[PDB]
């Protein structure tokens, strides 16, 4: 299921809720 805007989980719309959108998955990092 998404859920997104996490870590590693992806980008939601482009901005998100945790780490920094690599371009395509959260980069939490």
């Amino acid at each position: 299921k998404p859920k997104c805007g996490l870590c590693r989980y992806r980008c939601c719309s482009g901005g998100c809720s945790s780490g920094k959108c690599v371009n395509g998955a959260c980069d939490c990092s």
